[PDB]
């Protein structure tokens, strides 16, 4: 799965509807890992935002970011008018405090994140549109 840092109301309606659809999994593997009785220390979880290998895990002391930003992919999903079937945010309040960190970008951070989706657009961007359009060039 995949967590961008950038504006959702500037996210490619396709990069919309999967990090729609991916972020929330996040919740169930944490609830996963505490019912095998793992805590935020059994994880290496990197001090910077990444995108290979331990990006997801990165998350992971940070749900209280993600959930926040849930918020917001639903909010443009319904803005745009897709039909969406799940309006509500997960409630995780079910999961110990300390997962449930926030967090905020460095614009460093953030480019990061603009720079991976940037380039899986140009990749053949005919099969990206924003609110429908074919912009991408």
């Amino acid at each position: 799965t995949q967590i961008n840092l950038t504006l959702v109301s500037e996210l490619a309606d396709q990069h919309l509807m999967a990090e729609y659809r991916e972020l929330p999994r996040v919740f169930g593997a944490v609830r996963k890992h505490v019912a095998n009785g793992k805590r935020v220390r059994d994880f290496k979880i990197s001090p910077t935002f990444i995108l290979g290998a331990g990006h997801v895990t990165f998350f992971y002391d940070k749900l209280e970011f993600l959930r926040k930003r849930q918020i917001e992919l639903i909010a443009e999903c319904l803005k745009r008018g897709f039909n969406i079937k799940d309006t509500t945010v997960q409630d995780i309040s079910d999961i110990p405090q300390e997962f449930r960190g926030d967090y905020i970008p460095h614009e460093a951070s953030i480019a990061i994140s603009q720079a991976r989706l940037d380039e899986k657009i140009a990749q053949r961007p005919t099969w990206y549109k924003y609110y429908g359009k074919a912009i991408y060039a």
